């Protein structure tokens, strides 16, 4: 990998984003972070009320006005926000060349487990309702809203409404009990993710309700009739093997999946493309991937 991947890990190490005491330090680490890397000028941001839910349209210069990506952050569904995720955002829309809603789901522990899917769900049959296609259409997410970009479109198939030409997962997170051998495998390796703070968040977002309770953790949820799915993961990553199992599960329910792991890259590597190379080549092949789905 790049040398600027040793100046990411080395920024990680120290911040360590998700180890901080409180969920308000928390919150706001990951926001004094994202500003490290600000919005570039010709980025238009358009405050929405998507149907229920708070958004922002994110919007370039060279955004197809009828394309949609609803993207979904991360931050275990617990922290991140319409701040800390922009920046990914526009990189997204920049090279899938499409507009991108970026949604304030409820967070956890104030907004336990549904919360955060009844506002995803709610934004996209709002996104169809305000006259988006879904053949031009995709729904993506890092990490914890890697996992929430799965149960959105199972919850949306399963109330019948028709589901998106693509989605894709970053690193995504959908084992809420950290029992993947990479868990304990890559522990060394990974500077952001480790068992303990998944715990903590898994903990807040279920507040009792079963770990595999499928709209929280849909590595046990019904895959079946699932639009193509990229899923990009780095392999120095202890929720490696939720991409890997996520990709079997969906691969036996008989979706169309391309599973790309990137050597030595850490968790949602992709936020760090500003200084990190491999961070913009994964989000270019991202808008490929986007734009041969809409095709």
């Amino acid at each position: 990998a790049s040398e600027a991947l040793t100046m990411i890990v080395n920024l990680l190490r120290s911040q360590r984003p998700l180890q901080e005491p409180t969920v308000e330090q928390m919150r706001a680490g990951l926001e004094a972070m994202a500003q490290m890397s600000p919005l570039p000028a010709d980025v238009e941001l358009t405050t929405v009320d998507a149907g229920g839910v708070p958004g922002a349209w994110v919007r370039v210069p060279e955004s197809d006005p009828d394309r949609v990506v609803l993207y979904l952050h991360g931050g275990g569904y617990v922290i991140g926000s319409i701040r800390t995720h922009r920046d990914l955002a526009q990189r997204i829309a920049r090279a899938a060349r499409c507009r991108v809603l970026l949604i304030d789901y409820r967070l956890a522990p104030e907004h336990p487990h549904p919360a955060a899917v009844e506002d995803s769900t709610r934004a996209y049959r709002w996104l169809l309702e305000t006259g988006s296609d879904p053949k031009r259409m995709a729904i993506a997410g890092d990490a914890a809203g890697g996992g929430l970009t799965v149960a959105t479109l199972v919850a949306l198939r399963d109330a019948g409404v028709p589901l998106p030409a693509a989605a894709v997962c970053l690193s995504p997170w959908v084992d809420l009990e950290g029992i993947g051998e990479s868990m304990t495998t890559k522990a060394a390796v990974d500077p952001m993710v480790q068992r303990e703070p998944l715990l903590r968040m898994a903990s807040m977002y279920l507040a009792g309700q079963d770990p595999r309770t499928p709209l929280a953790a849909p590595l046990y949820a019904d895959l079946r009739g699932l639009p193509p799915l990229l899923i990009q993961v780095g392999t120095a990553e202890t929720l490696l093997d939720d991409s890997v199992r996520l990709a079997e599960r969906a691969r036996a329910a008989g979706v169309q999946v391309t599973l790309e792991p990137w050597e030595d890259m850490i968790h949602v590597w992709q936020a760090f493309a500003a200084m990190l190379p491999e961070g913009q080549q994964a989000i270019e092949r991202i808008g490929e991937f986007l734009r041969q789905h809409w095709q």
